[PDB]
């Protein structure tokens, strides 16, 4: 509250560290359905169905021009990707489990370099 803090978490090498997280992202051999945004006009469906699209090069320019105020809004949008992946991939299809994967893949390094 007022004049009451908690001890101050050192966040100055948050940007450098997500960096780091999402070169591993990107260069995960399960990363290409992710690499840019989906194509809305060669894509049915997409547009209407995925309210807010996201991919690895969308927040790798939001992450260098300084629009994530903190880490928790950048994993919000590493995760948004793969929620959009399950929301239109049946779990049986190639990139269906190339998102399960790769969400697997990011948890793990979300705990181990935060946690």
């Amino acid at each position: 509250s007022m004049s009451v803090k908690k001890p101050k978490r050192d966040d100055s090498k948050d940007l450098a560290l997500c960096s780091m997280i999402l070169t591993e992202m990107e260069t995960h051999e399960d990363a290409w359905p992710f690499l840019l945004p989906v194509n809305l006009k060669l894509v049915p469906g997409y547009k209407k169905v995925i309210k807010k699209p996201m991919d690895f090069s969308t927040i790798r320019e939001k992450l260098s021009s300084g629009q994530y105020p903190n880490l928790e809004t950048f994993a919000l949008d590493v995760r948004l990707v793969f929620d959009n992946c399950e929301t239109f991939n049946e779990d049986d299809s190639d990139i269906g489990r190339a998102g399960h994967n790769m969400r697997k893949y990011f948890e793990k390094k979300w705990t181990d370099t935060f946690k």
